[PDB]
DNA sequence: CGTACACCTGATAATGGAGGATACC
DNA sequence: GGTATCCTCCATTATCAGGTGTACG
């Protein structure tokens, strides 16, 4: 069952807050405006899509998205205003997704008021939409050559509001990795390595830097192929002593929870030093095999 | 012997859309 | 008609998931 701050964290990590402006000559302006809250998970996490649905009052639909993914969506601007806006105004996002939530919100305010059915309000909404995802499409850019994107919200210095935020966030983005690495000097031939790891776009560097002080361990690394950061923990005593305890109280949601549990099992084998024997190494090979699986 | 940070790489589940039909005022 | 919501489908990239090298105790 789902706690408000965990929903916020999860959504900081996995939601999209979208606005669409679609050409259709049946509308007086030539355009139909639509606002959409969307969360898309692999089919193994349908359970979690139904919880969110339940959490948000039984509102919205769950549908097939990709070849093996499902979306939970709320596309009624009325429902978004009554149920989504009051939850996220009270329980705020702290990543750059907040910018998009704020812009998304002004679009709905303008829809509340029918200013979307006017030429000026529509132009406002297109400027807003322009700052939600790196611009407008080719088509909208040309329909609206005159629009200056609404400048993005200055979203300074946001602390982790609650431990459940982090449980939620790691549930969406976050990996409990088990590695077996060739070793020339270990007697059994392989080193058993546990890594805790959060990936995020480099835009969220502040958040990523706050993870170090919040958990009292780890370090940031930049991916050399593009603008993405890793928060990494590889020190095993920080794993045993900080990360495992944290996620024991503040549990991961979705199927990834089964992965945390197996990673914990690997860690117990490591604490006892059984990873240094043939038997323990095989236990670990078998646990690692069933992770990302079932 | 064994560990841990700095560095490396490929695969795909999310990111963030899209369009058509239908329901509703 | 005008407007709002439901439904079905998709290209790319933000992750996610494996490694490796080698200094150091
Ligand atoms: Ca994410
Ligand atoms: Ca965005
Ligand atoms: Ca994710």
């Amino acid at each position: 069952k789902l706690n408000p701050w965990a929903v916020v964290g999860f959504i900081d990590a996995e939601g999209s807050f979208m606005v669409r402006v679609r050409k259709n000559s049946k509308y007086k302006t030539g355009w139909l405006v639509v606002a959409i809250f969307s969360v898309t998970v692999d089919k193994k996490d349908l359970f979690l899509l139904e919880s969110l649905k339940t959490f948000f009052g039984g509102l919205g639909s769950i549908k097939k998205s990709g070849n093996s993914t499902f979306s939970y969506r709320i596309e009624s601007s009325e429902q978004l205003t009554k149920i989504i806006l009051p939850f996220f105004d009270k329980y705020s996002l702290i990543t750059e997704k907040l910018g998009d939530y704020l812009l998304f919100k002004k679009v709905l305010e303008l829809m509340g008021t029918k200013e979307h059915l006017t030429q000026r309000g529509l132009e406002k909404i297109v400027s807003l939409k322009a700052s939600i995802n790196k611009g407008l499409s080719e088509e909208l850019q040309a329909a609206f050559p005159q629009c200056v994107p609404t400048p993005r919200p200055e979203i300074n210095n946001k602390n982790i509001p609650d431990p459940f935020w982090l449980a939620g966030f790691v549930s969406g983005d976050g990996s409990f990795k088990s590695i077996l690495k060739k070793s020339e000097s270990i007697k059994v031939g392989f080193q058993s390595i546990l890594v805790f790891q959060i990936t995020q776009h480099a835009r969220d560097v502040k958040l990523m830097e706050s993870l170090i002080s919040y958990l009292g361990c780890g370090f940031i690394e930049k991916d050399s192929r593009g603008p993405w950061l890793y928060y990494t923990v590889t020190n095993f005593s920080d794993i045993q002593g900080k990360i495992i305890p944290f996620f024991h109280q503040y549990k991961i949601i979705g199927s990834k929870y089964g992965d945390y549990m197996d990673w914990c099992k690997i860690a117990l084998i490591m604490q006892n030093k059984n990873h240094l024997t043939p038997e323990g190494l095989n236990e670990i090979r078998a646990l690692k095999g069933g992770m990302n699986k079932g």
